[PDB]
């Protein structure tokens, strides 16, 4: 392994091949990723999701009493995704929101 630690989350809702896509996060997204330990400039989509999950957890934006919804209207995450809230269960939407904040590599 070339980095000290790594993380990745996958879902049955997105095809494997898509989750392996290599991407280069734009400024705001890269800033959030690094605030939780990420150290690179290029990631696979599943790594991006891992760190974003970590970001949500650390900022305490995840509560089961919120019935699967994350409320990020007052967080930079709300501006990254461009929505006031979203469901952690709707993965295609999450992917779509994330795609706007990056560029696919080569
Ligand atoms: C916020 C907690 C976070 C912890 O990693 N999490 C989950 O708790 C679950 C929610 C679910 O049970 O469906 C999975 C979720 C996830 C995994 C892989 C791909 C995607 Cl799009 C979402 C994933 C998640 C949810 C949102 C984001 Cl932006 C990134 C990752």
């Amino acid at each position: 392994m070339s980095v000290p630690t790594d993380g990745a989350v996958t879902t049955s809702q997105i095809p494997a091949s898509e989750q392996e896509t290599l991407v280069r996060p734009k400024p705001l997204l890269l800033k959030l990723l690094k605030s939780v330990g990420a150290q690179k400039d290029t990631y696979t989509m599943k790594e991006v999701l891992f760190y974003l999950g970590q970001y949500i957890m650390t900022k305490r934006l995840y509560d089961e009493k919120q019935q699967h919804i994350v409320y990020c209207s007052n967080d930079l995450l709300g501006d990254l995704f461009g929505v006031p809230s979203f469901s952690v269960k709707e993965h295609r939407k999450i992917y779509t929101m994330i795609y706007r904040n990056l560029v696919v590599v080569n």
